[PDB]
């Protein structure tokens, strides 16, 4: 059962603020990025499922394209479906995880480094990227999708020149074949968590379409 | 970690359409019931954690009182919120349960046996009580307690005849000391299969509140 495609802006230049807002020069000080970034559930350590293949810097913002390949997430997602979720529909395992997973994680959020005093930013900034349900920042939904083609076609203002850098990037990633098992235990684990801790979160939905309609998807 | 009870409306007379409404006549002919009813999450099978020990006719509708006691439900659900989740409460070890029991597993929803064409409904008829985010039928919120008594206080227009006679027959439930076991694992799925079943609905926490005051609990408020 092969690979997932996941992409989205990381941030949107002039819509955030004080902790959160990220700055041209910086984000041009920060790519590439040096190492592998990897993509996590959550910000948990031990739950790499993917990896970003590459991050390019639209006008808008900076934006990913990632690969998520992990055969248990698949099946831990369906397994937890109940019969009658998808009707009368004959669902691909394929097409059946891309749905889940975009309803049940539809956001991501980047984590950088802390700074050293006077220590000017580099290529070592970005940690990570993990999916959640709603990011911080403004506009950080994502897009899954079986190919990298797909996953980011839906971004309406995402440059022509971006999109094609992107892409060019991502097909000669060293990380774009790679997979990453994990015990079935430890995802279920790491997944209802990501449902108790938002449990509570009211109208996620509204702010879900309101981050869609930021990032500028339909 | 001990027992927790469980009580609410798992139907309203007249409050829901067509395939949903539980009528007068179908409650009086399905109760008691034929035999001790599970408490399940979700509808899931293979998922028993406890059981409904007396149901009653109020006026209003029937009327549940249940024990949940399953001992891997606290430490997994522990397990799955964040260091910082509570900030700076201290709460015991059945306080934490109960909250996050209470706003994870909101309502109930009775589930039916199917009948055969001709076949009348009779005390067979009910099969399980399922615990989940909200019920299709309307008032199906729940409440959860350490004890019974504290469990049904809150229903203030569950008549006190029903309510007395709820508390004598669940005192004499077989179900009243049981336990039920299950893998860690095991909890951890049937948990995880409630919130992808759920992750679509919308408005739940308005849909909450609306389920209280339908049900005649006092309403939840922000005002503060
Ligand atoms: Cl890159
Ligand atoms: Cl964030
Ligand atoms: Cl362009
Ligand atoms: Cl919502
Ligand atoms: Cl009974
Ligand atoms: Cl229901
Ligand atoms: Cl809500
Ligand atoms: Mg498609």
């Amino acid at each position: 059962m092969g690979p997932v495609y996941v992409s989205g802006y990381l941030a949107l230049y002039d819509r955030d603020g004080g902790e959160l807002a990220l700055t041209r020069e910086i984000v041009a000080a920060a790519l590439p990025p040096a190492g592998p970034l990897p993509i996590n559930i959550d910000h948990r350590p031990r739950c790499d499922i993917g990896a970003v293949l590459a991050v390019v810097d639209d006008d808008r913002g900076p934006f990913f394209l990632g690969v998520v390949n992990c055969p248990q997430l698949g099946a831990v997602l369906a397994r937890a479906v109940g019969p009658d979720f998808f009707g009368d529909m004959r669902l691909s395992d394929e097409e059946r995880l891309l749905y889940l997973l975009s309803n049940y994680l539809p956001s991501a959020s980047l984590s950088s480094r802390r700074l050293a005093p006077g220590e000017a930013p580099d290529e070592t900034l970005f940690a990570h990227v993990a999916l959640c349900v709603i990011g911080r920042r403004v506009g950080t939904i994502v897009v899954y999708d079986a190919s990298p083609e797909a996953a980011v076609a839906p971004f309406r203002q995402l440059s022509a020149r971006a999109r094609s850098e992107l892409l060019a990037r991502a097909a000669e990633s060293p990380d774009r074949e790679r997979v990453w098992h994990m015990s079935e235990e430890a995802l279920t684990r790491a997944l209802l968590s990501t449902a108790v801790n938002n449990m509570l979160l009211r109208d996620r939905w509204e702010l879900v379409a309101a981050r869609r309609r930021e990032a500028g998807v339909r």
